This record gives structure tokens, sequence and C-alpha cells, in this order.
């Protein structure tokens, strides 16, 4: 409350290592889905259905400009990606096993990074 804070935690290097987990993911093999916008002229349903679209190399432009205020604007972005990915497409597919793994390496990374 007023004059009556919690200990500074040391956020200095939350920018670099969100960039460094950004980049992990955007090198994973099974990133090829989540690296660009889904093409909204090209894929029917997508545009009605996923109401906040959201993609890595979109994720990477709001970080390099400053868009994110903190790692938990960051994190929610991320999710967002494999959120929508379960909403679109089928679990037994390529594209959802790939969401499931994406996330499963995004939820270690951040665990280990800042818990």
């Amino acid at each position: 409350s007023m004059s009556v804070k919690k200990p500074k935690r040391d956020d200095s290097k939350d920018l670099a290592l969100c960039s460094m987990i950004l980049t992990e993911m955007e090198t994973h093999e099974d990133a090829w889905p989540f690296l660009l916008p889904v093409n909204l002229k090209l894929v029917p349903g997508y545009k009605k259905v996923i109401k906040k679209p959201m993609d890595f190399s979109t994720i990477r432009e709001k970080l390099s400009s400053g868009q994110y205020p903190n790692l938990e604007t960051f994190a929610l972005d991320v999710r967002l990606v494999f959120d929508n990915c379960e909403t679109f497409n089928e679990d037994d597919s390529d594209i959802g096993r790939a969401g499931h793994n994406m996330r499963k390496y995004f939820e270690k990374k951040w665990t280990d990074t800042f818990k």
C-alpha cells in the first residue's frame, strides 16, 4: 500500500532474457506453424473464430519496440499462440501436436529462467 513495498525484484535483465527464450522458440523444429501470422485471406474460419491472432514474429516486433510493459504480458502473448492453436486444430494433427510440444518447451524455459 502507500509507502509500504515488498523488496524490489531485479527486473533489469527481463527484456534480454525474454528475447533469448523467444530465439529458442523461433529455432525449435516444431515452430513452423507459429512463425508468421495465419493468412486470414487464405484460411477459412480463422478470422471469425480466433478473436486475437498471435504468432512469434508479432511477439518479436512487440518485444523489440517496447510494447510489453512487463514479463507477464510477454508470457500472455506466447500462451495466446498455443491457446489459439488448440482452439482451431485437432490434437491428433501435426499442427495440434506442434502446439502441445511448443507450450511444454516454453513453460519449462519460463520456470527455469524466472521461478
